[PDB]
């Protein structure tokens, strides 16, 4: 695809894009600590665009945190999970473009990853 | 563990097994069409064991229909699917044990097959 | 300009779009029988477009059938289901645009819908 | 029945329980840190029963972490996610039962919570 790191969030109760979800991305440092990498909020389409350029998105372990609790909390639903979280290693083989899709439900959530090579 | 076929249904919105969901089993005939094989409704545990006996369950194509629409209509929710349907070929490679599991949400559902192998 | 019905299919084992998944759509008729509506195959993006147009896609019960067995059998994988079927009611509340997403795995498949308005 | 906390994992590629999957439960401590709580690996049934007891399992925010990466590698399969974490608040509505389920695939995973009522 185009964006190096793309996050898409869906709402399985209303069958619509989960708009305004707090997304935070962190990067593991040499000593094992968690350093804030980037963050945003999903738009009307349930997508988050512009987290990182390929230059900035270097090889390493990443952590994407979606604040699922606030989403449900705003609608008057009390969810189970405090947050949804996806931890993964990136560009260890070579530079790839990732899409992290997540489907939300008060007591459940499933997450998938689409890895696509930018070059031939 | 005794009955070769079991249906386990869960509700993703409330964090609980889905109770009294209509489950109808259809088996494909030789002339081409389908014919009623069994029926029942999920219990308190969200399970439905005791459909058929290891003897009446012969090899062939099957169809497990779950009336998901009624289930949500009862909670004030207008779901998306008319029903969840699972079609598969059973016991082509000798006798087995299949537990089909469904995860329900108004606008989405995940179905899963679990095959057990009784020591013959 | 965007078409009413869309199908997006991902592969969970490989983490990429499912290319060449055979797709068949049906429409329920007055008799309570099924009539051939459309058909196609997912492109490289794992998507399917031009299944139909706004004028042809009226109110009614539809059945999108996905040939998921051939897909796996082609890769050397022996799946469980013969195909993944999605039955739903369209253009209930007047005109709408639909998106059927299906996530594939050998013994499991998760399908979700995203209903959106063309003007809202 | 007498297990306050339960974890069940399934493999979506082989269609059977995820055996020998390492589980580690943490509990947010008084000073805000994560303290070890329970550890174990999925039995043949892909589940853990001896996790904790109705008395040791008190109120608080727990963290369940499944080591999926190691599960997949020991099969020759290189997975996407580093691991699967599930963080939740427990016993906020009295002393009830908790079942955490997970459906694993190389590039995707689903989780759901089933919260029962012991004496109901
Ligand atoms: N007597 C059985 C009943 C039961 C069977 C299954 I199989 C199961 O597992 C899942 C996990 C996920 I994640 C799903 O999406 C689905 I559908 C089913 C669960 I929980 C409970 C027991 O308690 O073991
Ligand atoms: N970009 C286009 C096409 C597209 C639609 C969806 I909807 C989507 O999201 C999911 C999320 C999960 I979780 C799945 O299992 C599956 I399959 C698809 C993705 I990625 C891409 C659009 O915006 O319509």
């Amino acid at each position: 695809s185009k964006c190096p790191l793309m996050v898409k969030v869906l709402d399985a109760v209303r069958g619509s894009p989960a708009v305004d979800v707090a997304v935070k991305v962190f990067k593991k440092t040499a000593d094992g600590s968690w350093e804030p990498f980037a963050s945003g909020k999903t738009a009307e389409s349930g997508e988050l665009h512009g987290l990182t350029t390929d230059e900035k998105f270097t090889e390493g372990v990443y952590r994407v945190e979606l604040d699922t609790k606030s989403y449900w909390k705003a609608l008057g639903i009390s969810p189970f999970h405090e947050y949804a979280e996806v931890v993964f290693t990136a560009n260890d083989s070579g530079h790839r473009h990732y899409t992290i899709a997540a489907l939300l439900s008060p007591y459940s959530y499933s997450t998938t990853a689409v890895v696509s090579n930018p070059q031939n």
